[PDB]
DNA sequence: CGCTGGCAAACA
DNA sequence: TGTTTG
DNA sequence: CAGCG
């Protein structure tokens, strides 16, 4: 009865397994770590199947039926069915390259082998990686660097809301006519997000350069952090653009202080009216819920899904979509509201 | 038992 | 072009 | 590490 695939399922915020899933996130996080991409894979599958149950795990036996739960994670389970605790993830919280791992990547523009990197030439602190004279550093890391503390903080309602009031105000001078669109975790009903998605789109377009109005209107206005602009060119071809910047958000704009602004990360895709179900689907997430509508399209139904289109291998036809609805039917799934995409 | 496991695009 | 981001 | 063919 319950599916593999994260598309196949309803998974809200209410987490049941939460002692069990905070568990299987660390020997996650711990293959992904030590490379071992399998293993790692199978404990987030495992942990994204645990989120989606309507209850919680109290016997071994609710394990039962239950797909991405092999002899390893059942183990894993029985342990804190048992003790109320793991002994396999209170392990790997106390790994000194964990704990560097979990130190060095929550600086944006590090991940695993620059922290891996810095592990071996025996940095422990990122006050040392910060006063050295040989490391080189990318622009990303610079901006990780100058504003971390911002950065590690999450963004919180009040504050997505204050974004949205910015993009909206700088989109709408630029194509009034645009339909701005919260995206990623905030759409799924999150309270708190590491950053703040948006979908830009115009029935009525111009809109091949509309990221490069916005983000340089911010510039003018001194808001514009940093910036890393892309583009991109039944269904055709795409006219498709991207800015993720980090903003300047005045805490005046939200409803001691010091500072007078925060530092955020925000995520601006822009796409053709046509194709925004896809962009939608894409960019509203969860991850874990974009990676199985892939891996279900192409395994159960020999379709292939990207963030712009549906093409059908057996048809050699691209499936339309008006809307996110229109996708899961082509698919041949039960649509699932985007507050139970938290896979 | 062996193979797969989701993607794209910008920097350096 | 490997690394990191979304 | 787990599922499929
Ligand atoms: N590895 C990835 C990362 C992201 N995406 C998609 C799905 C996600 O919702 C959206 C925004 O990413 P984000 O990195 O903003 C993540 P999300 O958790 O959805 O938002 P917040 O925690 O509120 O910031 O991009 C993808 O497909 N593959
Ligand atoms: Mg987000
Ligand atoms: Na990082």
């Amino acid at each position: 009865k319950i599916s593999q695939y994260a598309c196949q399922r309803r998974t809200t915020l209410n987490n049941y397994n939460q002692l069990f899933t905070d568990a299987l996130d660390i020997l996650a996080e711990n293959d992904e770590l030590r490379e071992n991409e399998g293993s790692c894979l199978a404990f987030m599958r495992a942990s994204s199947v645990l989120k989606s149950l309507p209850f919680p795990i109290t016997s071994m036996k609710d394990t039962e039926g239950i797909p991405c739960l092999g002899d390893k994670v059942k183990s894993i389970i029985e342990g804190i069915i048992e003790d109320g605790e793991s002994s396999e993830a209170k392990a790997v919280l106390n790994d000194e390259r964990y704990k560097s791992f979990k130190l060095f990547t929550s600086v944006f523009g590090v991940g695993l082998k620059t922290a891996e990197k810095w592990f071996r030439m025996g940095f422990r602190t990122l006050s040392k990686i910060q006063s050295d004279k040989s490391l080189r550093f990318t622009q990303m890391q610079k901006a990780g660097f100058l504003y971390y503390e911002d950065l590690v903080s999450c963004v919180n309602r009040p504050e997505a809301e204050a974004v949205s009031m910015l993009v909206k105000e700088a989109v709408v001078t630029f194509l009034p006519d645009a339909l701005v669109t919260m995206t990623g975790g905030f759409r799924r009903g999150k309270m708190t997000g590491h950053d703040v998605d948006f979908l830009i789109t115009s029935p009525e377009a111009e809109e091949q350069q509309l990221l490069h109005k916005v983000t340089d209107f911010w510039k003018q206005q001194g808001l514009l952090l940093y910036h890393q602009y892309h583009r991109s060119h039944s269904s055709t071809m795409d006219v498709f653009e991207r800015s993720f910047c980090i903003l300047k958000l005045d805490h005046g704009r939200v409803h001691q202080e010091g500072k007078g602004w925060k530092a955020i990360r925000v995520d601006l895709v822009m796409c053709p009216y046509d194709r925004r179900a896809f962009a939608l689907l894409g960019w509203t997430g969860s991850r874990q819920f974009e990676r199985d509508l892939r891996r279900y399209a192409t395994h159960e139904r020999k379709m292939m899904l990207d963030n712009h289109a549906l093409y059908d291998r057996t048809k050699r036809v691209f499936l339309e979509a008006e809307s996110e609805e229109e996708i899961f039917a082509h698919l041949g799934l039960d649509y699932i509201e985007p507050w139970e995409r938290n896979a």
